[PDB]
């Protein structure tokens, strides 16, 4: 059960308000010890959604702002 499954499955959710609906599902069919995976993983997918592109590995700095960013080729 590598993080690939976590990040991919989540990252294709496509909707924030939905991300909630699933998370409650994961709640018992997964496990607390595990949930770090879902928490530590799912965040990555939030900043992208906050705008509308694709992030992929972010410093703890962002989750306090969730606004800053920069364009690039």
């Amino acid at each position: 059960g590598t993080k690939t499954d976590y990040l991919m499955r989540l990252r294709k959710c496509t909707t924030i308000d939905t991300l909630e609906r699933v998370i409650e599902k994961n709640k018992y069919e997964l496990s607390d010890d595990e949930l770090e995976l879902f928490y530590s993983a799912a965040d990555h997918r939030l900043a992208e959604l906050t705008m509308n592109k694709l992030y992929d590995k972010i410093p703890p700095t962002v989750w306090q702002h969730v606004k800053h960013h920069h364009h690039h080729h």
